[PDB]
């Protein structure tokens, strides 16, 4: 989505 490090996982945009 709208995220920028990995702690979204690979759902990070960055």
């Amino acid at each position: 989505g709208r995220c920028c490090h990995p702690a979204c996982g690979k759902y990070y945009s960055c």
